C-alpha cells in the first residue's frame, strides 16, 4: 500500500482543475493534462491558442497514426473539436509503462481552455459509454489496463487551498496525488468506506440522505439523485438538483443568519469578506451526504466543512481581508460531487469491483473544532430505492450494442 513515486503528482490553480504531467508521442512531448472523472476522452490542444504556450505536434511524433476521422464535442459552455488518432502515451510520475492510446488532437475550441490554468489537455477517466464520437472509442484508462498489468483502479487525493494566501494577483496553487493501479495508505486516515458504482458511464453513485448541521432535509431520497449523482474531479462545486439546492441554501442561510449576505453571494456571483483570520467558521453548518453502502440497508456518511464549500479568493483591493465564494450551486443534470466534496477525502475509483471508496484525507483543510469525516455504518430497515430512472429516448433505445 505504497506508491511513493506517484504521490504529489497533481498540480493546479484553485477552481481551474487538477492536472497530471503526461507524455505523448516519440520522442515524448510533455503536456499538463486535466484529471477529469466526468468525461471519457483523451483530448489535447494540437494547434496554437491564446491560452497555450505548448501543444501536441503530431508531425514531431514518429509513432503517431491518424485515424482519419474527426470528433466534435459540444457542451453547455462551448465546444472542442479535432482529429482522432493514436500515439504512445505515458505518465512520467505514474506507472512505469507506455501504452498506445486514442488521442483527440484539438484543432478548434470555444470556452474550453482556461487562461492561467496551466493545462493543455484533458484526461477523461470515466467509461466508454460517454466517450465521443461513440463508445467504440476506447478511453485511456481502458487501454492502460488492457495493455499492461496495471490493476483496474485509481485513487485521487485532491488537496485544497486556504488562508493566508501567498499571492494577491494570481489564484492559489493546489496539489494532490493520482495513484494509478492502487491505494496509498499514507494519503488517508481512519476507515475506507465503499459505495457501489450504480452504472458504468459517469461514476454514478446513490445518495440516500442529506443533513445540514445534523438536520435531515427530509426529502424523497430520489430527489437527491435526480436525474443522477456523480463523482466529478472536473467540476469545482458541489452541485445539487434545484429542489435540493433550495432546501440546502435555506438551511445554511438559517444557520449563518447573524450575517446578512447579498443574493449574489448565495448565487456564487459575489465574494464575502472578513478581516484576516476572523472568519466566523462556526456559524456555517457541516453538510453530510449519506451514500448507499455495499450492504443492503447500510449507508455511510461523508461530512464536509464550510472550509470546503467556501472557496478562498484573494482580492487585489481587499488584500487585508479573507474573502470567499459560495461553492454550492444549482444543477438541472443531477448531483455533482465536485472538488468541494473530493477535497475532504481520499477517493478510490475501484473499477475492478464496481465501487467508489471514501476516507478522510491526510491533507483536508480543517480547524480545531470540526473535521471532515467518513462515518458508518448507518442501518435503515427496509431501505427504499433512491435511484432515478432516466426516461428512455427512442434514439437511445435504437442503439445496438455489439
Ligand atoms: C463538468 N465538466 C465539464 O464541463 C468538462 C467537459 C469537457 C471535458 C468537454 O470540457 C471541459 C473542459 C474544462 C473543464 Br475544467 C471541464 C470540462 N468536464 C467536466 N467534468
Ligand atoms: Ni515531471
Ligand atoms: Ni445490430
Amino acid at each position: 500500500g505504497s506508491f511513493v513515486e506517484m504521490v504529489d503528482n497533481l498540480r493546479g490553480k484553485s477552481g481551474q482543475g487538477y492536472y497530471v504531467e503526461m507524455t505523448v508521442g516519440s520522442p515524448p512531448q510533455t503536456l499538463n493534462i486535466l484529471v477529469d472523472t466526468g468525461s471519457s476522452n483523451f483530448a489535447v490542444g494540437a494547434a496554437p491558442h491564446p491560452f497555450l504556450h505548448r501543444y501536441y505536434q503530431r508531425q514531431l511524433s514518429s509513432t503517431y497514426r491518424d485515424l482519419r476521422k474527426g470528433v466534435y464535442v459540444p457542451y453547455t459552455q462551448g465546444k472542442w473539436e479535432g482529429e482522432l488518432g493514436t500515439d504512445l502515451v505515458s505518465i512520467p510520475h505514474g506507472p512505469n509503462v507506455t501504452v498506445r492510446a486514442n488521442i483527440a488532437a484539438i484543432t478548434e475550441s470555444d470556452k474550453f481552455f482556461i487562461n492561467g490554468s496551466n493545462w493543455e489537455g484533458i484526461l477523461g477517466l470515466a467509461y466508454a459509454e460517454i466517450a465521443r464520437p461513440d463508445d467504440s472509442l476506447e478511453p485511456f484508462f481502458d487501454s492502460l489496463v488492457k495493455q499492461t498489468h496495471v490493476p483496474n483502479l485509481f485513487s485521487l487525493q485532491l488537496c485544497g487551498a486556504g488562508f493566508p494566501l501567498n499571492q494577491s494577483e494570481v489564484l492559489a496553487s493546489v496539489g494532490g496525488s493520482m495513484i494509478i493501479g492502487g491505494i496509498d495508505h499514507s494519503l488517508y486516515t481512519g476507515s475506507l468506506w465503499y459505495t457501489p458504482i450504480r452504472r458504468e458511464w459517469y461514476y454514478e453513485v446513490i445518495i440516500v440522505r442529506v443533513e445540514i448541521n445534523g438536520q435531515d432535509l427530509k426529502m424523497d431520497c430520489k430527489e437527491y439523485n435526480y436525474d443522477k449523482s456523480i463523482v466529478d474531479s472536473g467540476t469545482t462545486n458541489l452541485r445539487l438538483p434545484k429542489k435540493v439546492f433550495e432546501a440546502a441554501v435555506k438551511s445554511i442561510k438559517a444557520a449563518s443568519s447573524t450575517e446578512k449576505f447579498p443574493d449574489g453571494f448565495w448565487l456564487g456571483e459575489q465574494l464575502v469578506c472578513w478581516q484576516a483570520g476572523t472568519t466566523p467558521w462556526n456559524i456555517f453548518p457541516v453538510i453530510s451526504l449519506y451514500l448507499m453502502g455495499e450492504v443492503t440497508n447500510q449507508s455511510f456518511r461523508i461530512t464536509i466543512l464550510p472550509q470546503q464549500y467556501l472557496r478562498p479568493v484573494e482580492d487585489v483591493a481587499t488584500s487585508q481581508d479573507d474573502c470567499y465564494k459560495f461553492a454550492i450551486s444549482q444543477s438541472s443534470t443531477g448531483t455533482v460531487m465536485g472538488a468541494v466534496i473530493m477535497e475532504g477525502f481520499y477517493v478510490v475509483f475501484d473499477r475492478a469491483r464496481k465501487r467508489i471508496g471514501f476516507a478522510v484525507s491526510a491533507c483536508h483543510v480543517h480547524d480545531e473544532f470540526r473535521t471532515a469525516a467518513v462515518e458508518g455504518p448507518f442501518v435503515t430497515l427496509d431501505m427504499e430505492d433512491c435511484g432515478y430512472n432516466i426516461p428512455q429516448t427512442d434514439e437511445s433505445r435504437s442503439h445496438h450494442h455489439h
